[PDB]
């Protein structure tokens, strides 16, 4: 599967919606290079006005385009699933506002990756950001915060001196206000014996890449012989707040063949939204960039 995404590959997406009671179909084209983890199409609504934002439509209308570094090959289970392909099912909740439930197959059809989609929005509010189109022209990953030997690692026996010397001096008071210093000294290697306990052993770093977002989050659904995941986007509001939507995922190959479950890894991904000028129908240009991490 893997050997089929080796140069540039066309793209075909065909997404039939309805939300709210508003039916719609979308159709784009493009290529994908799964070597540099590259994305590129230009979505139209084949039913004239789209009835929601279509940076609400991004993370639905292709994960086999991914980069994997060397290391993470053995991870791909989008490429792995190729070229029967897999089911990929999600739902995704705008917070105080309705929730899309999304179900696609992914496969090739020919020389052409396609991804066909069936999309059913229930719950939303006319005044809502969705219904309303009060969102911005863009697409965000939220940053995750990650396991990552750091400088600032001077907080780390900056602490350790703290307790270990105002057990020093509020025990030297305590040692002094009683008659017997003995506590004094049992206080302040009292406070060695926390001080080394608290601040020896070897604690996670939990710090957001500044530029790699992390977001979405895979692992492993050995019943289903597939994948799970889960993250959030965050939308712009006209207004100058955000709205946030959870999404949650799971693929599930449609061959019979081997797949390759992956261990715990993210992908961190960037969506570049653009128009075209010489397109009168309403239309999305989307340029996209993803790449996977997360594990010597």
């Amino acid at each position: 599967g893997e050997e089929l995404f080796t140069g540039v590959v066309p793209i075909l997406v065909e997404l039939d919606g309805d939300v709210n009671g508003h039916k719609f179909s979308v159709r784009g084209e493009g290529e994908g290079d799964a070597t540099n983890g590259k994305l590129t199409l230009k979505f139209i609504c084949t039913t004239g006005k789209l009835p929601v934002p279509w940076p609400t439509l991004v993370t639905t209308l292709v994960q086999c385009f991914s980069r994997y570094p060397d290391h993470m090959k053995r991870h791909d289970f989008f490429k792995s699933a190729m070229p029967e392909g897999y089911v990929q099912e999600r739902t995704i909740s705008f917070k105080d506002d309705g929730t899309y439930k999304t179900r696609a197959e992914v496969k090739f059809e020919g020389d052409t990756l396609v991804n066909r989609i069936e999309l059913k929005g229930i719950d939303f509010k006319e005044d809502g950001n969705i219904l309303g189109h009060k969102l911005e022209y863009n697409v965000l990953d939220v940053f995750r915060s990650i396991p990552t030997d750091y400088k600032g690692q001077k907080l780390a026996e900056q602490i350790f001196q703290g307790i270990i010397l105002v057990s020093a001096v509020i025990g030297f008071i305590y040692g002094y206000v009683t008659e017997q210093f003995g506590w004094t000294v049992y206080i302040v290697m009292a406070g060695f014996a926390v001080s080394c306990l608290l601040t020896l052993p070897p604690w996670p770093m939990y710090r957001r890449n500044p530029l790699n977002s992390h977001n979405v989050y895979i692992t492993a659904d050995k019943q289903k012989n597939g994948i799970k995941a889960n993250f959030k986007i965050r939308h712009n509001v006209e207004d100058g707040s955000v709205q946030l939507a959870d999404h949650y995922q799971q693929n599930t190959p449609i061959g019979d063949g081997p797949v390759l479950l992956p261990d715990n890894h993210y992908l961190s991904t960037q969506s570049v939204l653009s128009k075209d000028p010489n397109e009168k129908r309403d239309h999305m240009v989307l340029l996209e960039f993803v790449t996977a991490a997360g594990i010597t």
